[PDB]
């Protein structure tokens, strides 16, 4: 099996993206505490691939490293709608993951790509004096990051969302 640990701002969207992938479903708001699901997955080629959902809330800071250890490929995940989860890839994950797992290849991964161009999310971004996340800013912040790969899905449309576990996979095999 590979070990992927997901992680990421609270509601970005790590939950959906892992179960829309794993079961075609879309849930169905509940913040996680931590959840296990795996996948018998095809890249390129058969693979076990354990997913290990994490809580993003802040309360569950000091728990949350225990289940760094060993782990093959972390996913960092920002909603591209949410210029504050996506500041918070540089400020608080990519330090947190990297405190305890130096070497891990880490995937950057920009979520609810269905919201990016839509014109009401636009309108009241807009309100906010703020814009969504635009694809050579994820790829200026994977840079920074040194991710391996930047890659945008919708865990609701499913665009993008199988690139996503297949480049978690290549990223490790
Ligand atoms: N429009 C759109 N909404 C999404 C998408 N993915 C998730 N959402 C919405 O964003 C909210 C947060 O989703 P969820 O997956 O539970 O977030 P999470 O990152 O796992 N939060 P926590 O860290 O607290 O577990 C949910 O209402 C969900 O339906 C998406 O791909 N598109
Ligand atoms: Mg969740």
């Amino acid at each position: 099996a590979i070990k992927c640990v997901v992680v990421g701002d609270g509601a970005v969207g790590k939950t959906c993206l892992l179960i829309s992938y794993t079961t075609n479903a879309f849930p169905g708001y509940i913040p996680t505490v931590f959840d296990n699901y795996s996948a018998n997955v095809m890249v390129d080629k058969p693979v076990n691939l354990g997913l290990w959902d994490t809580a993003g809330l802040e309360d569950y800071d000091r728990l949350r490293p225990l289940s760094y250890p060993q782990t093959d490929v972390f996913l960092i995940c920002f909603s591209l709608v949410s210029p504050a989860s996506f500041e918070n890839v540089r400020a608080k994950w990519y330090p947190e993951v990297r405190h305890h797992c130096p070497n891990t290849p880490i995937i950057l991964v920009g979520t609810k790509l269905d919201l990016r161009d839509d014109k009401d999310t636009i309108e009241k971004l807009k309100e906010k004096k703020l814009t969504p996340i635009t694809y050579p800013q994820g790829l200026a912040m994977a840079k920074e990051i040194g991710a391996v790969k930047y890659l945008e899905c919708s865990a609701l449309t499913q665009r993008g969302l199988k690139t996503v576990f297949d480049e978690a996979i290549r990223a490790v095999l």
